[PDB]
């Protein structure tokens, strides 16, 4: 069964400025998701700190980048915390109304869409290089669900028939048609290593064929 809910009208406001504006750095999202990867591995680390059975759905803390050219797809697999149902459809665990209201606003200071995690609401960033993206999560607490929008006001939620992931996330891009740079193994080497070189977990990419 699929449940189709309706974004704030604050977050569609903010998606689509972020599908329609020029702007031509859009390699930050990478950067968005792999911290936000962060921050749920954290989070998973610190709680399992007093309670090590945490860890019973998984003990490895890492990030993976799987760039698939036939699909053209890019995921972000991590083994963070997850997140639960209620997580999922409250804005994948984000203040995200009053943070775009502080960013689309911070956006009239002087203020550039780079700065979109400053705000909380990085993630959607994403809609800069893809169409549609999908969110298949797991958290301690919830089972497997996927979230999904191709923006235009909605989202869906469902109960997730793919693999078990034992605990974590998976950002699914499906990238638009001029953006495949981002599933090239140098491009995303090197946007790894512009931006993301101490965070502290392992980050494997993944090679084609
Ligand atoms: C929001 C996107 C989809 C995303 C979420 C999670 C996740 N799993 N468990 C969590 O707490 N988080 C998380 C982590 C950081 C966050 C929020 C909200 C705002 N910031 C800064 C939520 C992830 O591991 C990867 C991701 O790309």
């Amino acid at each position: 069964e699929v449940e189709t809910f309706a974004f704030q009208a604050e977050i569609a406001q903010l998606m689509s400025l972020i599908i329609n504006t020029f702007y031509s750095n859009k390699e930050i999202f990478l950067r968005e998701l792999i911290s936000n990867s962060s921050d749920a591995l954290d989070k998973i680390r610190y709680e399992s700190l007093t309670d090590p059975s945490k860890l019973d759905s998984g003990k490895e803390l890492h990030i993976n980048l799987i760039p698939n050219k036939q699909d053209r797809t890019l995921t972000i697999v991590d083994t963070g915390i997850g997140m639960t149902k209620a997580d999922l459809i409250n804005n994948l665990g984000t203040i995200a109304k009053s943070g775009t209201k502080a960013f689309m606003e911070a956006l009239q200071a002087g203020a550039d869409i780079s700065m979109i995690g400053q705000f909380g609401v990085g993630f959607y960033s994403a809609y800069l290089v893809a169409e549609k993206v999908t969110v298949i999560t797991k958290h301690n607490d919830d089972e497997q669900y996927a979230w999904e929008s191709s923006a235009g006001g909605s989202f869906t939620v469902r109960t997730d028939t793919g693999e078990p992931m034992g605990r974590g996330t998976k950002v699914i891009l499906h990238l638009k048609e001029d953006q495949t740079e981002y599933l090239e193994e140098r491009r995303i080497k090197e946007i790894v290593k512009k931006h993301s070189q101490f965070i502290g977990y392992p980050i494997t990419l993944f090679v084609e064929k």
